[PDB]
């Protein structure tokens, strides 16, 4: 088949640009939670100014519940930078004027960040500077109430979706996907877009077969993890938009900015 | 510090393809190629495209418009890839990649037309082709008030007698300006442009020893030249306003809304 060989192919180009990109993958994290160094975990103030100062490991520190707050944001922008280098290793992405790759990536971040973030986490928590630490869900969830119910959402979603058990090969075609979105606010070539998420998709559709072999319905479900993504997203950015009016005092990083207004 | 000017002048070498080197040759009436065609009425042009050297044929006009639009649209293309040719410039995110790229690319897509014109005509179709300024100025109005603008500057400027490596850092220079809106990281930008202008200069005095007064001289062109597109774009708007019938192609919509 035509169409199964260049795909085939195209899937394992995606798959050589996740590895090549992402600072830390699934099958890293899986071990580490799982089968070299036991992660310090973070679960309260000492732990955490512990693995601070020099244990494990930035705006003036205010508080601890702000504090992580930033640690989160930070996150996203290391991301946000792996995340362009991923779009961009993808030969027809590149082709995009400019204009184009900035709405994707930007409508598209988060979604994709939301995705890769249930691969270093566990039902009690998440894996932090190269899973050298762990922060403990429990430490997370007694933060102060405006920042503590953004980190909830994230972690239901995150064994919700970890139970299709998609190792990094699914995840490259996955978030792939998410990028390449036509339906993306103001976008440009639209069709262009819309053309080169169909193959992606497809791509993701024959290699979920081989993959995945006596698996069920495991791509309809992925298509609904990426519309459940896109609402987590929008009651994410809602929370968001609380805690820079609520929260005065606290800053929002440039890049964070740039991507909520409009 | 040469490494930045030899590699901008490589990256611009590699990235345009009409550099003002082969260009300058082709208008020279040298031997190494071949001669172009001249372009002045309707039966040249229709020749040219015909075989000697895109949205429904309307009128005259508008033809030209249009050949414009898809000329500053694959300038933007190596325009980009010059940008990001500068690793300095990568290193930034794709969002100010983009500010720098809507507000820069038509100051320097007039500067180089300049290294692809003269008093008489310019340069079509890799230099295959000559249309003339006479030619160009007959156009209805609603048209042939946007060309001239640029004629009157491109010889009021290869005056300065530029080389391709001059040019190499003075497209830099105005594409890395950190005087764009809304810029998210004004000072990572203001920072990079300052090399580029000090590197620019003493690129300047090696290579025009005489040349007195040229650096600050350039600057000012730098100025003019946000001068001609700010006016530049003002007509684009009023056509997009008037001729109804005339289309602008999508890229060309992105760059000029809001000014
Ligand atoms: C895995 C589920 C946890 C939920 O994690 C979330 C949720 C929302 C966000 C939103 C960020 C900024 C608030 C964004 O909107 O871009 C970031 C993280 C990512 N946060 C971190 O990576 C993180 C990083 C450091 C720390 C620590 F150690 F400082 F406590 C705690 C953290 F949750
Ligand atoms: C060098 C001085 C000439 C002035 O050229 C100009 C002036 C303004 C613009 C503006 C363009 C679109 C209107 C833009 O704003 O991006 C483009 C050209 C570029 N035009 C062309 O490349 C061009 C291309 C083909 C033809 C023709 F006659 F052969 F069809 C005529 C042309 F001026
Ligand atoms: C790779 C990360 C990219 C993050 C991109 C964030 C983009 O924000 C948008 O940048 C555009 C210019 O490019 C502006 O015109 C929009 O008003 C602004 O909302
Ligand atoms: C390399 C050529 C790049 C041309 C870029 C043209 C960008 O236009 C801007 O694109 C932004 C999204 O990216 C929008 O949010 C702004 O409203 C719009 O004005």
């Amino acid at each position: 088949m035509p169409q199964v060989a260049d795909l085939k192919a195209f899937s394992k180009h995606i798959y050589n640009a996740y590895l090549k990109n992402f600072n830390m993958t699934k099958k890293k994290a899986r071990s580490i939670l799982t089968g070299h160094t036991a992660p310090f975990v973070i679960h309260d103030i000492e732990t955490l100014w512990q693995a601070e100062k020099g244990l494990v490991w930035l705006p003036p520190y205010k508080e601890i519940s702000v504090h992580v707050f930033y640690r989160c944001q930070c996150t996203t922008v290391e991301t946000v930078r792996e995340l362009t280098e991923f779009a961009k290793s993808i030969p027809s992405f590149s082709s995009l004027f400019l204009n184009d790759q900035v709405t994707l990536l930007k409508y598209g971040v988060h979604e994709a960040i939301f995705a890769m973030l249930a691969s270093i986490v566990n039902k009690d928590g998440l894996l932090v500077a190269n899973g050298s630490g762990f922060v403990t869900r429990e430490f997370l969830r007694s933060l102060r109430k405006p920042f503590s119910d953004i980190i909830e959402p994230k972690f239901e979603f995150a064994v919700k979706f970890n139970a299709l058990e998609l190792d990094d090969s699914d995840l490259a075609l996955f978030i792939a996907a998410i990028i390449l979105c036509g339906d993306r606010p103001g976008l440009m070539n639209v069709p262009r877009v819309e053309a080169i998420q169909d193959t992606i998709l497809r791509a993701l559709e024959f290699h979920l077969q081989a993959n995945h072999p006596d698996a069920q319905y495991l791509f309809p479900k992925l298509l609904q993890k990426m519309a459940d993504l896109r609402q987590l997203v929008t009651e994410h950015a809602q929370m968001m938009q609380r805690i820079k009016k609520t929260e005065t005092e606290t800053s929002l990083h440039p890049l964070l900015q740039e991507i909520y207004k409009d």
